[PDB]
């Protein structure tokens, strides 16, 4: 399948080139429709990635508990604590998905760094363990290096991420 | 004229992609074989760049000095006060280019981001302006939004990056 992502106010085709990690030349190529230009509510596929309903399992982040909770066909297997962003720069909200990996990229992102389809934003480890928990971040959401590494193996390219407060 | 890049052990594809902000399908497009095998000393192309030789700026990064200064044909033209990133999380050091730029994404990143060739590092403006002149950021280098808005509209994508201690 595919994914699809709906059109939001203020998207541009650089925007949302720019959140899903691709270029405009590609988001283009799979989308003729975009030559006439964007409208919010337009339904668009994102290329290179599967449909996002069909994988099983899905994260659910609550800003408030500071928790990321994995399910796999609506049953919880594993809740994890987490950092947040701070008051100023928080955690953006909304439906989002895991979009690419890269194992240990070292320094404050420690084992692991997960994209969200948010620009400059996604799940990574940490090299400050006493972090987790808090409300400490500049937006991204931080885990433990053993969770962020267990929650790679599992969950693949796509992956429905829901970020509430 | 092509930016290219010579290959270091450990060099993933999806860490030369993250580096450069391009898909690994883009830079797969630009370089055919890499699927069967990346090879450290050799080098690749990545696509979307002019080759940095051209390009007669350059930026110098003192994070000892907490200043940018820009040169044009090998003179200084203009020198800027930033902040760099805490003991903790360091301002990574080294030779690098600028990649690619939003204006105004506003928030914590101000009027301009400018991602440089280390993945989640950048150079951007501030809603913190008092933090200008300090070594208080994540790793990212910090400019007063009016400094970073003229950086940005003189600088094209491939201006070499010089960081130094």
């Amino acid at each position: 399948g595919m994914l699809t992502y709906q059109v939001k106010q203020g998207d541009t085709l650089n925007s949302i080139a720019a959140d899903f990690r691709i270029s405009t030349a590609a988001l283009l190529q799979a989308n003729p429709s975009l030559q006439a230009g964007l409208t919010a509510g337009q339904s668009i596929v994102i290329p290179g990635l599967p449909d996002p309903y069909t994988i099983p399992y899905h994260i659910a982040v609550s800003i408030g508990a500071k928790t990321l909770t994995l399910s796999l066909n609506n049953r919880v297997m594993k809740t994890y604590p987490i950092a947040v962003g701070k008051i100023l720069t928080q955690t953006p909200t909304g439906e989002f998905y895991i979009i690419n990996r890269q194992r240990n990229p070292g320094g404050p992102f420690g084992a692991y760094w997960l994209s969200l389809s948010a620009a400059h934003y996604g799940i990574h480890g940490t090299n400050n363990p006493a972090s987790i928990g808090k409300a400490v971040s500049k937006g991204c959401i931080r885990m433990h290096n053993k969770d962020v590494i267990e929650l790679a193996s599992i969950v693949p390219n796509g992956t429905r991420v829901t970020i509430n407060r």
